[PDB]
């Protein structure tokens, strides 16, 4: 039933007979699971890297051995994530940074740089040379 190919390079096939075929190259430092459900599953040995692809929601999601994990949309947002809670998103062209002072923080295309912080009040550097202040 579980069928269990090893070519001639070290590669390796396997058939599942739930329908998963799983590849292993030939120096097992590359995997991948071919899930039906059509999800990809993707481990990279040298790069420490596990990817989870998601058919559902056409959603990549790598993790790292660090612990960063990242988010893949197929709208262009792209969602880093680091295991000291500090998170940054990637949106066309903008970028939002979040430490846990400052609620969020974003940069632009422009050079711009917004600062939100907790109270409400708001820091905007313009690429001008200008400096922008809100407050309550």
């Amino acid at each position: 039933f579980k069928r269990e190919i090893t070519n001639a390079d070290g590669s390796k096939d396997i058939w599942y007979p739930n329908g998963n075929l799983k590849k292993i190259s030939a120096d097992g430092m590359n995997l991948r699971m071919l899930y039906f459900n059509k999800d990809i599953k993707e481990t990279n040995i040298r790069e420490g890297t596990v990817k989870y692809y998601y058919a559902e929601t056409n959603t990549w999601h790598t993790s790292y051995l660090d612990g960063l994990e990242i988010l893949e949309f197929p709208n262009g947002q792209t969602e880093h994530r680091r295991k000291d809670g500090t998170v940054e998103i990637h949106f066309p062209n903008n970028s939002i940074k979040i430490v846990d002072e400052k609620l969020e923080e974003w940069r632009y295309a422009d050079g711009t740089h917004l600062v939100q912080l907790r109270n409400g009040d708001k820091i905007l550097n313009l690429p001008n040379g200008q400096k922008e202040i809100h407050t309550k």
